[PDB]
C-alpha cells in the first residue's frame, strides 16, 4: 500500500537520511519539510523565528506538511512537527508514522547537545510514540533500518 | 568487511541494478566490467571483436576483471566472465561471490552473444553455465525478488555491514 510515510524523530535521529533510503528501496519519492520550506520560502528557521516567531515557524511548518503530504512518497518532518496535536492527528489520519528513536547520548554523539537531547526528549518523547506507528532503533545504519522497516510494515520493494 | 564483492550471472539476473543498490546500501564504490573495459580503451565490444574476436573480449575482460579488484567495492561482471577459470580463480581468491539466480524464462522476459528464441538461448546457456555459476558463488540468491528485497537478503546473509 502507497499511504504517505511520516518519519518523526529529534534532531540527530537521520530522518533524512533513512528517509531518502527507504523512498529508494519503495520507489516512493522522498521529501523533506525542513527543506521545502527553506528552498521554497528562501527562509532559514531562524530566519522565519525572527520574523514572526516560533508561532509563525509552526504554522509554516504545518501547512509544509499538507502541501508535501501525498501516496506513493516518503516524508522526513522536522524535529518539533509533533508539539501541534493537528500535525500529529494529519500524520496518522493521511499516512503511516515511523519513529527513529535513539536515546538522547546517541542522539548528541551524531554531529556532521547532550544536555539539550536530554531535555528535548523530557519535552518529546511521549509526542514521539503517541504519533508513532511504528518505532524502530535509529542507532542501526540506515540500510538496516530500510530492511527492517520493509519487513516491519510489510512493503514491497521497487 | 572490506574484500571485494563479485556479482556474477547471466544476462538479465539484474548484476548492475542490484549491484548498484547493494554498493549504495553499503557505503562501497560500485563497478561494472563491461563499462570499465569501455572507458579505459574507447573500443566497444563490436570495436574489439572486430580486430580479435571474442577470444579477444575475454583476454581484455579478464584483464579488467584484476584492475578493479580492489576493496569496498561491488563489481558487476558481464554473462561470459565465468567461462574462464582464471576468472574463477581470480574471483574467489580476491573477492566474495554472489550468484544472482533467476530461471531463464524470467531472464528472457529482461530484454526490455545471441540466437534462436530468446527464451531457448537463455535456457540452453543456463543449463550449460549453472554449474559454473554455482562453482564461483559463494552465495546464491533468488534474483526474482526486486532489488532493493535481493540487498537485504544478500546482507543478513552476508552479515554487512556488520
Ligand atoms: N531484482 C530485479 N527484479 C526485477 N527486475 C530487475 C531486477 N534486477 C534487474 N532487473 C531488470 O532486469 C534487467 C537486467 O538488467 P541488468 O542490471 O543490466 O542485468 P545484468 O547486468 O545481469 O545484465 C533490467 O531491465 C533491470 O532493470
Ligand atoms: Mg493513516
Ligand atoms: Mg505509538
Ligand atoms: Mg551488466
Ligand atoms: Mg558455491
Amino acid at each position: 500500500m502507497t499511504e504517505p510515510i511520516f518519519m518523526v524523530g529529534a534532531r540527530g535521529c537521520g530522518k533524512t537520511t533513512v528517509g531518502r533510503e527507504l523512498a529508494r528501496a519503495l520507489g516512493y519519492e522522498f521529501v523533506d519539510t525542513d527543506i521545502f520550506m527553506q528552498h521554497t520560502s528562501g527562509m532559514t528557521v531562524a530566519d522565519v523565528v525572527a520574523a514572526e516567531g516560533w508561532p509563525g515557524f509552526r504554522r509554516r511548518e504545518s501547512e509544509a506538511l499538507q502541501a508535501v503530504a501525498t501516496p506513493n512518497r516518503v516524508v522526513a518532518t522536522g524535529g518539533g512537527m509533533v508539539l501541534l496535536e493537528q500535525n500529529r492527528q494529519f500524520m496518522r489520519a493521511h499516512g503511516t508514522v515511523v519513529y527513529l528513536f535513539a536515546p538522547a547520548e546517541e542522539l548528541a554523539l551524531r554531529l556532521q547537545i547532550a544536555e539539550e537531547m536530554e531535555a528535548v526528549l523530557r519535552e518529546r518523547e511521549a509526542l514521539y510514540q503517541d504519533v508513532a506507528h511504528y518505532v524502530v532503533d535509529a542507532t542501526q545504519p540506515p540500510a538496516a533500518i530500510v530492511c527492517e522497516l520493509m519487513q516491519t510494515m510489510r512493503l514491497p520493494a521497487a
